[PDB]
């Protein structure tokens, strides 16, 4: 696999419909807020107020799970060969108990 | 086993009804949100409330339920070898002390 540095550019794309993590987590909740005031069940300052209060634990979200992502998958990776080897191991075992009798 | 790797899609989709893990834990939410409130229990305003209160705390979850899925199942099949190990040790503790006699 090849690993892509992490840049700031993939956290925030400094745009309101950006392409970094934060700029997701911020469209997907307004797709919820989007969903809910289209029933008029919140008038325009109840849905600035829920988005703008979100702006600063999304962000905390989206910190780590940035962190968090790459790390994870190649510690998957690592875990599915060590799995591997333990594999080998056993088999090895069964070779350790013929040469012991 | 393949293991898949951690990408922004798997968490938000960016849709009410994603497919991501925090898209699936609004969808369950709502669903109970739904449940009660067809028996006239709530209002629309405290419909949307309770539902946009937990945007912030079920994104918690969600986020620790998918950094702690594949780990899980890679741990808990390392779990399994290193029990089939500790039988095939077992093993080599009697053959042990046969030729310990």
């Amino acid at each position: 696999v090849v690993i892509e540095p992490i840049t700031n550019e993939d956290l925030t794309t400094k745009v309101v419909d950006g392409t970094g993590i934060f700029d997701e987590l911020m469209t997907a909740a307004n797709a919820h807020l989007s969903a809910q005031w289209d029933m008029e069940r919140i008038t325009g300052t109840q849905y600035a107020e829920v988005y703008l209060g979100q702006l600063t634990a999304v962000l905390q979200q989206a910190v780590t799970f940035l962190i968090e992502k790459d790390k994870t998958y190649l510690n998957n990776l690592l875990i599915n060969a060590q799995i591997e080897l333990a594999n080998k191991q056993i088999e090895l075992a069964d070779k350790e108990l013929e040469k012991a009798d």
